[PDB]
């Protein structure tokens, strides 16, 4: 059913199209997959006469084209290069359909858009609509993502709305799939005030089988947010959290989801925080980096350390385990970490002990990796 325009483009046979040469074929081109994308990437070097004339083929159809996996594209050009009248016309359209839209899975993507790239009024009558079904919004497999825009680019009263709708289910949101993101936008963007008071919603000692800050941090969703409370929590705050995390160090290093927070305190926490952790996991290297999830702390272990820590560290292996840790699919990231941050007196002792292996490493898959960075060193 296309028409011979559209076929003779899809099959490369005018490679110097332009967006004049297709007058009467913009609502087929926008609606098909090359010929969307031969409008967009036209849409922003052509005359805004030459805008209208395309603008016109489609504003009709405009609400319809917003929720089409190809013409949606062409709305979003229209707000990024289209002049304001023109904006002005597709934000009426929206006007009255921002709740449907933002629910949709392109659509929400034309709203982004749209607050990114229309006036301040008109982005105010348009946010005020979403205020409407905050809560709806927050916890929407697409909804979520016009919040967050609010929340990163929105007026500070607007974003005083969706703190207060999270307000009271911090803890139950932090565990959302999609409203975990919009959790996390709001301990960043949020007032020092308000912050304050979503941290300490989730600080509050409650009767579930885990406290929150712990079910938190091993959570799939609800960990994110941890490591974003410890980055901005005032001292009196983070104190309280970073001691539910030491407290169980020892299971969130082997938890599933747990571990991505003791590798956050590991890379931007206080080095007190990383020696209670390195401490913990001391002992127990040759095990923790066989481990399917806890051998990237074991790595950011060594990575971050003290260099009196690092020392112990690698100390503990050379006392073989390091032929074990070689062999193992996990444990070997931990050698070659060792091998890049012991000091060269350290370092001649690991080099020693990996030296009986060099001719069998080859037959693992890793090392050559291994061959390949004791090189960089090795007898130099």
């Amino acid at each position: 059913g296309r028409s011979r325009l559209l076929e003779d483009f899809r099959n490369n046979r005018y490679p110097n199209l332009q967006l004049r040469e297709i007058a009467g074929h913009i609502m087929e081109f926008s609606q098909d997959q090359h010929g969307s994308r031969f409008i967009q990437l036209k849409l922003e070097r052509a005359t805004p006469a030459e805008r209208q004339l395309v603008f016109n083929e489609i504003l009709q159809a405009a609400y319809q084209l917003m929720v089409d996996v190809f013409g949606n594209y062409v709305i979003q050009k229209f707000f990024e290069f289209g002049s304001l009248e023109q904006k002005l016309a597709l934000a009426e359209r929206i006007r009255g359909h921002v709740l449907s839209l933002a629910l949709q899975m392109y659509g929400c993507r034309v709203i982004q858009k749209a607050l990114e790239f229309i006036p301040s009024d008109q982005q105010n009558e348009m946010v005020r609509e979403l205020h409407q079904h905050t809560e709806q919004l927050v916890q929407d497999q697409y909804g979520n993502y016009v919040i967050q825009h609010v929340l990163e680019h929105g007026r500070p009263e607007d974003k005083s709305k969706i703190v207060a709708e999270i307000r009271g289910n911090v803890l139950v949101l932090s565990q959302h799939k999609f409203a975990s993101n919009v959790v996390e936008k709001c301990v960043t963007h949020a007032s020092r005030t308000e912050r304050a008071v979503l941290i300490d919603e989730v600080c509050t000692m409650n009767d579930g089988p885990h406290s929150a800050l712990y079910t938190m941090m091993k959570d799939q969703y609800a960990n994110y947010v941890v490591q974003k409370m410890i980055d901005v929590a005032e001292p009196g705050q983070r104190k309280i959290v970073m001691h539910e995390l030491h407290q169980h160090t020892e299971q969130l290093v082997q938890d599933q989801y747990g571990n991505y927070v003791i590798q956050h305190v590991l890379e931007h926490g206080r080095p007190e925080d990383k020696s209670k952790i390195v401490a913990e996991i001391r002992g127990n290297v040759l095990v923790l980096s066989q481990h399917k999830f806890a051998s990237n702390v074991v790595e950011k272990c060594v990575t971050h350390a003290s260099r009196t820590e690092r020392a112990v560290l690698i100390d503990e292996v050379c006392t073989s385990a390091l032929y074990t840790m070689m062999k193992d699919q996990y444990a070997n990231y931990v050698v070659q970490k060792m091998i890049d941050v012991a000091e060269p007196g350290q370092r001649k002792i690991v080099m020693h002990k990996i030296r009986p292996h060099i001719a069998t490493l080859r037959k693992y898959t890793y090392g050559k990796h291994i061959l390949a960075k004791l090189e960089k060193y090795y007898m130099k």
